[PDB]
């Protein structure tokens, strides 16, 4: 004969969400906040497309391997793309000193602008034509690389080269050259007459004076034979000077650094598509809405943070308890709006209004709560491209490591933030209800009987304005004080 | 005059346990989870004996230093001892290039073979048996090291060599060679004649073209000459050449790697034992039962995970409260089976139920969340082991302050864990408790005097069938209504 | 008529707090643990001044640059500082091999004694006063470094020179010498005639033979030519050759390298202060009270633990609610010793006693959890100082996103756990003012009727000395039970 109960929202929500303590326990409302789909392209980084090398290596464009294609537009990039195993690198065999050093400097470098220092047809004392390999084809012929000339004996003399650039430019420049090495002393005599040559190259920090160091070799792309290519950044205002009495492979063309910044080298086996994101990844693009992702470790732009788990969802309410009575009984699948609320049982009432002020106060927490803890990792680890040559092998594992170590700890920081304010989320939405069922109570006090499942009988009556009277905190008590103790003396000794 | 009561487990217990703000909390159950001892020993990996090199280094052992073992069987191993120290390496004082990315690359290694490339019998235009020297002694005599061959001129002539050998395995191998660096130009000539010679290797990666740094030295094991050895490995298709007019230090055997895996060279000053373990340190072997252990970094095998403190004890159950009454008193060294329970007292009860279904609620979600935790460090940071050379200092600090870094990382975040974790452990034990008490008071309500130790006197009567009635949540009311009220109005008029 | 109320601490304090879930709470007491402020100077550490290179580098400063100034004296140093281009260095242009790892060594090195291993009036067969140039000028005129001896042709000869050194100390030595590299092969005859010199160097494990790479270069400081040494650690009981026929450039002055230890090379704008510090950065002193600072990440000596936070308070006592009636309501401004306690109001007391022993069982367990938190982080990630050259570039941003990785990791560590100690803190705050109040209701039963508001007026009657009767946990119901339950029954029937 008359109630009034506490009780809290339940729907058809399935989701689920753990803690420390639970798996699997299915809430009333959460957020995901994991992303794990990418679109599966090469896409530009917000309106910059990247520099798409092909099956060329960067070695490749930057000597201008006869198969790679110069960018004569000079475009700015947004990171540039590689394939593993590149097909079109050195084509006349050899090596590249600090190649990885360089490969680096291109990751914080966006826009090249080739210029040229000593053009093909300067060269009046020496053969600058003859110099072409079978290694290098181009349609079928021999060629060479395009931006170094392989310097040849003219009618059997090599005069000594001194020739020197001055850096007028405001950028940085780079600047390629290289030596030959031959397979045999009748060959070194054949092509540069001198048998005692050197390469000299002088700048204010640069002093390399290099020698030709002939043997006996096994055919790469058909040459015994080998070219080692060296590099260096000639400064603003700065002037370099090569000297040499033969096998110098000289440069013609010199890259302006004209704008530097985030960029990156991804090692990736797509091609480009016509295709925008935000973020980029090897194996694609990605939705970049949420606020971590495990797609891949070498994300590049405004990205989530990548973490080594399956799942990630945090709990915004209650569980889901159908559930009957009071609040101890579960929850109400009919209370819409608010988390926690009561129950109209008077002589005329329905029932099911929201306590409107400690939902706003709890749905304000949570969302409160949870860009809280998303900032909380604003400072997470983002991984870096980096490569490493084959006597490097220490510090590359040092490298991998490192970036393994941070991605553990951070996936482990994010698994156990979201375990255990997942916890404190739900032993909240308790503590709310549980409170909600005390201001009542403390406001009934003589006037009603409290029954155990979560609700209240009255001693005396309260209409439908008198519920309102307890929902807001304005009950009167004295307003039915002496209505009531007759009524419950009267059971007392009642039948 | 007839009671119930609800209380808690208590026992002879007294392993003690920490949270973040109390300390040596004496709890009832627990579960200790860091392994402190170690059996002092050198052992297999789970069958897999290690390369104990005892006195000798790895490079002693690669060049067969005539002090050093070979190991004519082929073994395969799970590691390599080497002891801080060795004694036994470069007899013939030198040095040997990029050492240590070659003691690195034997980390990933797990089994070599040695086979013959260039018999010692076949350098018909030299002398290959002259070449000992008594900084390389073998039974007293003067030796050398057994791999490589130091090649003298014959009969006063050192003709030009060109010698190659094609890799016709399929397997990668490790070559090794090297070149002698005399004290003078009349020693030069004493031993190889031509004043001007070089030591010249190519294959399809490797070109190198080394000549005789002649120089005045103090004298090692005896020598003030040098000899500087270097090696490189020969892909599987690929051939080396050696060209040299003199100094050359020529490779016999080469290293057939035939697995690579898990591996690794510990650093210890131990020899063998008739042992097996599945975790082994540089000190001794561990009992892998345990998930966390502080016997040494640079464990490897199936270990638990490395973490520097004295103790890691997680709590289980409640704190050890004799405790008399009810909970609030402290709990019952009279209950045994089950954490949570009651005590019939009626007029022929004994006392002591448990409560089975709030117990093992308990040991079930207690039981998950310890297993829970410690896979939650499953990807937790292992120590690697690697070595850096005089001129390594910057990096070889690097790696040590980021493998240090990690283990204190990981330390934090497995003290805090345990910590966290034991205080909601003893404050769930806490919960239960307190919910028991709630869950039997809505239940018995007006029908029974709640006392505030804990226990409820009834105003009706209940056998020992409705305790039972009580404890199963299966209790009603109204078969006591009329009986109780009509029996506490008798003592508001009572005496 | 006559009242009890719990309730707890109210005060001025608005010092604000955050935790995971709310920003900006007003409590009543706290506890900042985050030093902001510099002193802006650099000062001695803890007695022991600063080795202040002034305009010079490292280089300059052990090479004697005329420039710059000797440390005669040989002062042990607590650390170095370097300006961070200092316009002092190679006044003669060139190179400095293994700077890097050099100014590493420096680092762990506490002090020099420089010593005279070769005297300059000892170089008797060449010439040892006409090596000066205008590159490095010392009052005016043609100057050198003071340290070592640019070595000269005498007289139109430079004889073979073969020198030794015996490291008869017990100190390491740091040992350093150089070779000229000319402009053109008429220099090179000009200054030592042998057109093809070399300058070799022997020790126990030091082994190179260096010739000069004559090229033709820009002008540095008005030279072309450039100058490059080398250097080496002389062990004890160990011994150093050099044997050379031109451009050697000889030492004078080796370091005895007397005392390591704990030391930097800090990079700082700054000179001099008479000032004492137990915490140095590159930007000023530290007042090292507080376990925290985000100053600058490069500090040295007994220093809090760098984060990068704007702020980090601990909570140590309640918020900060007038606040009326019992605590349901809010805080006492009116209690002032003790966090929980009370209030007499019978007919003739004022009120306000506080519980001791549940708030210096509180003062005792915060106070413990201050320090235990602190220590939590002894083995934070203190950052340390590194350098490297321009194609080291690799390794130096792996060493930076290391660094920066730990100081991430230990700033959220750092803030999460103030966050949830803090949310800890208050939440136990609720716990003690409820567990009062539950203590008092389970002491007067039956006897007292309970408001709501957080108090109890009595059915029965009680004076001060039962009002001390109910704080103890001392009160006996039957010595007020047939009183109070005669005198609200009256109130059943009353009016
Ligand atoms: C789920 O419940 C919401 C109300 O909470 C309702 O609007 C929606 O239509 C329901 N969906 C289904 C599939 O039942
Ligand atoms: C400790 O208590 C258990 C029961 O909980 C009992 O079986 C065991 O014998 C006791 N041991 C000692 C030494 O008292
Ligand atoms: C703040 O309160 C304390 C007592 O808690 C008092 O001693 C102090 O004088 C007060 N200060 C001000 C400025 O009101």
């Amino acid at each position: 004969g008359d109630r009034i109960c506490i009780g809290y929202h339940a729907n058809n929500s399935t989701t689920q969400v753990d803690t420390i303590m639970e798996k699997n326990v299915t809430v009333t409302h959460a957020q995901d906040i994991l992303e794990k789909e990418h679109n599966g392209r090469l896409c530009s980084l917000k309106g910059v497309k990247p520099l798409i090398l092909k099956n060329c290596s960067v070695a490749g464009w930057l000597l201008g391997n006869p198969m790679c294609d110069e960018f004569l537009n000079a475009p700015e990039w947004s990171y540039i793309v590689e394939k593993d195993r590149p097909s079109n690198g050195l084509c006349y065999p050899g090596t590249f000193n600090y190649y990885e050093e360089l490969k680096h400097l291109m990751s914080s470098t966006n826009q090249f602008e080739k210029i040229q220092i000593f053009p093909r047809s300067s060269w009046s004392n020496h053969d600058a034509s003859s110099g072409v390999s079978s290694a290098c084809p181009y349609n079928g012929r021999s060629s060479f690389f395009r931006n170094v000339v392989w310097l040849i004996k003219k009618n059997n003399v090599y005069r000594t080269i001194t020739r020197t650039y001055n850096n007028t430019n405001i950028e940085d420049l780079l600047i390629i050259w290289g030596i030959h090495h031959p397979n045999n002393a009748a060959e070194q005599i054949k092509l540069y007459q001198n048998p005692s040559t050197y390469v000299s190259v002088g700048t204010s920090t640069l002093n390399q004076r290099s020698i030709p160091e002939i043997a006996t070799r096994p055919k790469v792309n058909g040459q015994s034979s080998r070219m080692e290519f060296f590099w260096t950044i000639l400064r603003p205002n700065d002037s370099i000077t090569f000297e040499s009495t033969g096998n110098f492979i000289a440069p013609e063309y010199a890259y302006k650094i004209v704008k530097k910044g985030d960029s990156a080298i991804m090692k990736s086996e797509l091609s480009y598509s016509n295709c925008d994101t935000k973020c980029q990844t090897p194996v694609g693009a990605i939705n970049s809405s949420m606020p971590f992702h495990n797609v891949h470790p070498f994300a590049i732009g405004e990205c989530p943070k990548y973490v080594k788990l399956k799942k990630l969802v945090l709990a915004t309410g209650l569980r889901n308890i159908g559930a009957i009575a009071g609040f101890i009984e579960g929850g109400w699948q009919g209370m819409v709006d608010g988390w926690y609320g009561y129950h109209h049982s008077n002589e005329q009432g329905s029932g099911y209004a929201a306590d409107k002020e400690s939902t706003q106060k709890a749905v304000d927490g949570i969302t409160n709560k949870v860009n809280s803890i998303i900032s909380k990792m604003n400072s997470q680890f983002e991984a870096v491209g980096k490569e490493f040559n084959n006597l490097e092998r220490r510090i590359e594992n040092l490298n991998k490591k490192m970036e393994d170590g941070f991605i553990d700890v951070w996936t482990y920081n994010a698994e156990l933030l979201v375990l255990m304010e997942n916890e404190r989320t739900l032993d909240l939405h308790d503590s709310n209800v549980k409170n909600l069922y005390d201001k009542v109570r403390r406001q009934l006090r003589d006037n009603a009987k409290e029954l155990g499942n979560g609700c209240f009988e009255f001693y005396h009556r309260c209409d439908n304005k008198c519920m309102e009277s307890v929902r807001n905190g304005t009950y009167d008590y004295p307003q039915y004080s002496e209505e009531s103790r007759l009524k419950r003396e009267e059971i007392d000794s009642g039948l």
